[PDB]
């Protein structure tokens, strides 16, 4: 019952394409809405053209958009992103707190974190979804 | 509106048995529950509903009811449907204006997860065949 | 039925496009066709039409045809939704009793690839978002 | 590709069973074979597990194979995963690169339907808790 909602949020780390890292807590006090992907999970890639098109419709509101790749290894993903271009920034993550603090066993994955950095939803719904507008707005 | 989210109250709505008699969503105030809201002509919908039942076998004697409610327009495709498919959970069907109105159900398959108290864990709850859908339902137990 | 196997010839269907002009799925003939049967209050159906669209508009020029055909039970709600959400496709309707008798669509979401020669590649094709649609249907020109 | 067709013969592949026997897909020529490629973190995939089971017990004694297909890149997670969560049909595993290279399968899930002859009905069947999955293998079973 750690990952129910108003149970705060557990931070991990996440590497951009270049090389920095950042953390979870960086983004503490915007709504935050999370996609954990990987370069051969299907369902996971079928969603990111509408994770995309959320980022640019709040790109004037107070939540960030964290697409984190699971790929085993970097290359893959890095591959991936040559020949799949993108607009949000992109993470890759293989942190051990995704799979043990998150109890993150399997993807597509989305999270719904708040403003005070309390989990909303643990198990999100879908970024293609017609409600995660709705959702997301109530939550800001 | 906000009043989907988390910790939000539950809204009672009206379904009735394959009987034909009233039921309501508050008659199960005090347990944990899943609705499954479906209908006769929805692919995915029905892709669901063996895990759905397998999920009321599944936590038989935990303190959660599962709830499937169909929205067919009328009763009768919804009837026909079940003579030729037998279930253990028990069927319900509504057609009452609060599901549109006060819970925004405008698309099916929907799911739903209200707590013991009668208040909303995920009004947009993952589906019954998921994974996820077992871990949370033992997280709110 | 072993009717609808790959090789086999595409089964003719009428629809109504918003005006009420008739079109037949045969009128088609001679180009690819990708076919999504979609209803208004079916949520995976709508969630597959930016991806249905994206795919139009991707395929301009090339010799496929994309025919988004609603199986509302009646036209106003298909109309309306229209109206609120602006597409690209010219868009279709259908209550056809073939698409029911002879295509077995028993449930939506329904999508079907047809080749030039109006054979069945895929009777029950991926979705519209899918990687796999693309590769398909490149396959196929 | 255009040889991955309905019509075009199907393509070999080499797989494990969780002894380390070895099988190759071809072995099945002469049956109809739905082959569900999934993986132990994918989700999606193992939403479907259930439903595969269902259909290979449905159709027990038919002419038709049931190939449950692990594509993890190593075989831990997949025999832990199995440990766990018992399963009916036989299980096997592979990275034959025949799989992304010939078969040209980038993502999962990904089901596959090839029928008696050792020909592509289905490259991208669909999945198995459909509707029409059940209408299709029967549509197959009977030419
Ligand atoms: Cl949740």
């Amino acid at each position: 019952s750690k990952l129910l909602p108003g149970q705060p949020a557990i931070d991990f780390e996440m590497l951009d394409v270049e090389g920095n890292v950042k953390h979870l807590a960086d983004f503490k006090g915007k709504v935050i809405y999370i996609d954990l992907w990987a370069t051969w999970c299907g369902p996971c890639i079928q969603e990111s053209p509408a994770f995309e098109a959320l980022g640019k419709k709040y790109v004037g509101k107070d939540i960030v958009f964290l697409p984190v790749s699971t790929d085993t290894t970097t290359k893959p993903w890095l591959r991936y992103l040559d020949g799949h271009k993108k607009e949000l920034t992109q993470y890759h993550s293989n942190d051990v707190a995704l799979k043990e603090s998150w109890a993150i066993m399997y993807i597509p994955r989305f999270i719904l974190i708040d403003k005070d950095f309390n989990i909303v939803n643990a198990y999100a719904p879908r970024p293609s979804s017609e409600e995660i507008g709705t959702l997301i707005d109530s939550v800001l």
